[PDB]
């Protein structure tokens, strides 16, 4: 394949709309920030889940803590500690690499990584924790729709079963988005 | 929260860019028609997965056989019947709901949902096949990253497990897009 030409269509907040000319067909992309969520679990197997309104489905929607690549030059794993804390006030001692996902491969280039937040301290000074079997069967129940939180809810699932292990900070995040930041559409 | 006044900023083949005002502030949403995958699952424990090319990411991906829901009127499971067919020349006895995932809950309405089909055969006349657990293990690994394959993927390894069951086709899709086709920008 091959892009032959490409136009910005929009340039928004957090997205920008971009046509590309391929191999020879159009293919519209939506130039996303990324992101980073978590998955923080406590010493007793649960982890907190915020309940947030997404104007996309016009309703709340169970999800992990998340917050958008849109700081430059900003680590991922700083970003996403920076969040589980904002987001449900926690410090994490250990922070590994649990699920990577590319939301939208057919039209958006976002991706995600999602950390596991482990040895955690409740710092400062909606949201709801659950064990992780009931939130592992709270996604298969269709209660937690998020694809965000179905990765990582499902894969921290497979690790505290045995079937799986959490991975290096330092694992290569393949499709982390570039393009939208590249952009810099800020005076 | 209230959507104030809404704008089209554009409408392209497979979705259409829209701003919102929302309760106040700007709110993009890129209407999509949804989509549907199948998680067919044979007699000895293994799906049928395609790589495909994502433009969005400049490389081809594994995923589960997937389709738009843009055939106006049609219902879902017929739509992904019919993708399962032409896309891996399977028909299946048995189809139920696995797992429904909102893709990018920040900037679309997109909805996806995964059927789980069984009592297959092969007719008609790149993929792989993969025992569920392989399967499982390359998303904890890293090797499966569109969102949909990991929902499904993990979704049925927690059924195959008899941690969870599947559910009846008629369960409530409640995220399904309806504004990209309630659009029918064809002539
Ligand atoms: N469609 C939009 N248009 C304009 N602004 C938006 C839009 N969507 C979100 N925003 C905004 O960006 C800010 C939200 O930032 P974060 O809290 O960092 O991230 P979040 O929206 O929760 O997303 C994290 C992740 O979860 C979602 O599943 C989303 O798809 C994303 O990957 C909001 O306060 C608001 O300014
Ligand atoms: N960004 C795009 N711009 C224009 N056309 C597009 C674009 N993306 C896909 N198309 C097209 O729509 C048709 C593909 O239709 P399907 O095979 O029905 O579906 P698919 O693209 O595979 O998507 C199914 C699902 O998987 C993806 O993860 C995608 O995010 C979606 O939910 C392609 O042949 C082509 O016309
Ligand atoms: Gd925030
Ligand atoms: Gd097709």
């Amino acid at each position: 394949f091959e892009t032959i030409s490409s136009e910005t269509l929009h340039t928004g907040a957090i997205f920008a709309l971009r046509r590309d000319q391929v191999r020879i067909v159009t293919r519209e992309v939506v130039e996303h920030f990324g992101a980073v969520a978590i998955v923080a679990m406590d010493d007793n197997g649960n982890i907190p889940m915020v309940y947030q309104y997404r104007h996309t489905y016009g309703r709340r929607l169970w999800e992990l803590p998340a917050g958008l690549l849109d700081v430059a030059g900003e680590p991922p794993h700083l970003t996403a500690a920076r969040e589980l804390r904002e987001e449900v006030g926690l410090q994490a001692s250990t922070w590994q690499v649990l699920v990577d996902l590319d939301t939208a491969p057919g039209f958006s280039d976002e991706s995600v990584r999602v950390y596991l937040a482990t040895g955690l301290r409740e710092v400062g000074r909606t949201m709801g924790w659950y064990p992780i079997a009931e939130a592992a069967r709270r996604v298969l129940r269709g209660e937690i729709v998020n694809s965000i939180a179905i990765a990582g809810v499902l894969a921290v699932h497979a690790v505290t079963t045995g079937f799986a292990q959490p991975r290096p900070l330092d694992t290569e995040w393949i499709d982390r988005p570039t393009a939208f930041a590249a952009r810099r559409a800020e005076r």
